[PDB]
């Protein structure tokens, strides 16, 4: 791990070695304690439901995250939405990746057909016939084999195509074309993930379940039978992992957490975040302003997280809310005026992959200590 | 200049100059660098008019080659810095006047700070709290630098700030008798009320901010501190601070990109700003690819591509589609016609054009079909 050339506060937030009170604000922290706790029990559950997980990249876009997630938690690859996302994983090393998404323009067909020469198997979705001849001349080209999952719209009303004709249609042309492998079906709810109530993420699960198995049971009629049904999230993987229909898991970001997620309610009706996953992301901002008595500004405002799923929240107390953001300050309630100019505080933020899609660097703390400086190796990489 | 022999078309650069515009690889940035250039030169020459100085604003861009066109082409005085690592970007790039329109009191920020003049800088920067003087000087005096001091008036928008004319000038006789720190003027930026619609409501809201940036001025010229300058200004307002005869320096930054949520204001007239105002030059390039369903297109540019802090974006240049849902690496577009082919490019105006320049690392500059430059956004995530 060199740092060289780097500085502290300028272009990288901390180095291994500082003590936390040093580090340079805003940031990305992670709990490295609670990331690993979060990372064994998600692969313990997959192991005890006989579930492969395929943990998603794209909520970190980080290669050592992704190697911690297949040492500590089985993870049996990566998951990546972009073929640039998918391309620096296996620059890292990562040997199996899985393009959850469609690529259909040519350079980036070409770049994804090359891939495997890293050595990494990789596998993609397809939602249109006619993306099988576009790969199959690509993977011919570079003299390459390419993985196809067809892609099933279970719900989430995005990508993927929703009859069962169409996946047999799909999955034949795959099973003829040169160079591909008909390798199953990628089936993610992804619209359900983030329903409050428990009973109402299964019963949508409950639909996706039921289309997704007629389209397994056309598959096996015509002697192609998938060998992974792949989807589930943070939101949902207890249904997929019940289900005898799906076999691979795709959970993201519950090795990290955040405020969006965290209040949705488990099968008990309390917080996921309050007893089923920890919170391991935070923002460590500092207070800058609070020339008011009861309003502290920090400098952690939007540019250092996301407001897509809300504002975040304070960590570990509650005498001071964060309640509003500009682009580079973000103000805090503290009605009793107990923050001062210079004091750190811990946020939550609203949604992980956006906010680690803004910063460059986590710094893993440990027992108060920067213990990891990782990059966050895939950022802006969209193409 | 750049070196752009790090880098990879497609992995970790959208395009290289020269490229063809079909050959820009998407979701990025790209600037039709006619629009910019007209929108540099409509603000200078308003300035120039109204006899402001401009100090253009690089928190939108973060960009050391917008702010030399924004100062060769518009005559900006300078440049204003939301963050000392951002203002370190610039004064590393040769941007040769830095104002830091914010505090900076962390000890390490200060000492990066007090170091910035050594580029070649002159750095100015705000203060709402007299106790930062010492730790601003000492710096200073530390390394041998002199930095000026704006106070900086919580004028409406509460944010930072102080609200008394007696605050203002207590900071102010701090900066004078502090070694190596002059006092420079008034900070006054009423951010909260540059997106209302009504042009009325914005006078009004600078009426009132213009009233009690005057009674500070009077404070300190009656102390023997009159401020050299008084700065402030944004795109929804600049017409007030220049007509105030009170303010002498500009600060805008929207209105050279320009966005949706800026965009849908109202002139004096009732017009949209982007209807006769200001241009759109920025937009995020995106391409199609998914259409499964026969009235909808998914295209690569989603909340990851962008911000939607303000709002969705909007497709430019036609009417016969629309942007109405995007998640992280996808948008949703309405295609009721069903015309939208996979692998047809789309521009969209982001809702908000500063967050959505933080995502990006290039502005892919485009002219008469072609890319003519690709330039760095050189602050990209420096908030430190
Ligand atoms: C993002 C994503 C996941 C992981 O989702 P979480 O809700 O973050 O756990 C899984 N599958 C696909 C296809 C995804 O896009
Ligand atoms: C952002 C900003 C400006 C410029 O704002 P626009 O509305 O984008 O033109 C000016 N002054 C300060 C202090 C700012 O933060
Ligand atoms: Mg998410
Ligand atoms: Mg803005």
């Amino acid at each position: 791990t060199d740092f060289s050339g780097y500085e502290v506060g300028y272009d990288i937030p901390a180095l291994p070695g500082m003590d936390e009170s040093e580090i340079q604000t805003p940031c990305l922290i992670l709990d490295l304690d609670a990331l690993e706790r979060n990372i064994r029990k998600m692969g313990d559950y997959a192991k005890a439901h006989g579930m492969r997980h395929r943990s998603h990249g794209k909520m970190h876009k980080s290669v050592d995250v992704q190697k911690l997630q297949e040492s500590l938690g089985g993870s049996v690859g990566v998951c990546c939405q972009k073929v640039s996302e998918a391309e620096a994983f296996a620059r890292g090393g990562i040997k199996d990746v899985l393009v959850t998404n469609e690529v259909r323009e040519p350079a980036k067909i070409d770049r994804l057909a090359r891939l495997p020469k890293t050595g990494a198997t990789v596998t993609v979705c397809v939602d249109d016939v006619q993306n099988i001849a576009d790969l199959s001349a690509a993977a011919q080209k570079h003299g390459t084999e390419l993985g196809i999952f067809v892609e099933i719209d279970c719900g989430a009303g995005r990508c993927g195509v929703t009859t069962k004709e169409a996946v047999v249609e799909i999955a034949k042309a795959a099973a003829a074309a040169p160079n591909l492998t008909f390798k199953g079906i990628q089936a993610y709810q992804g619209a359900m993930q983030h329903m409050d109530s428990f009973e109402d993420r299964k019963a949508k699960l409950d639909a996706a379940i039921a289309q997704v198995k007629e389209a397994v049971d056309a598959l096996e009629a015509e002697g192609l039978a998938p060998e992974f049904v792949s989807g589930g999230g943070t939101g949902s993987y207890y249904f997929e992992s019940n289900s005898g229909i799906y076999n691979e898991l795709q959970c993201g970001s519950y090795a990290f957490m955040d405020a969006d997620y965290g209040r949705i309610h488990d099968a008990e009706g309390k917080r996921i975040d309050q007893g089923e996953w920890e919170n391991a992301l935070f923002i460590l901002t500092s207070v800058m302003s609070h020339a008011k008595p009861h309003l502290a500004v920090v400098d952690a405002g939007l540019k250092a997280q996301s407001v897509d799923s809300g504002l975040p929240f304070v960590y570990g107390r509650d005498d001071v809310k964060y309640i509003k953001c500009s682009d580079e300050h973000g103000v805090v309630e503290d009605k009793d005026g107990v923050l001062k100019v210079n004091d750190k505080l811990r946020l939550v933020p609203g949604h992980c992959d956006p906010t680690c899609n803004v910063h460059d660097w986590y710094v893993g703390v440990r027992n108060g200590k920067v213990e990891t400086v990782w990059p966050v190796s895939a950022r802006g990489k969209g193409y």
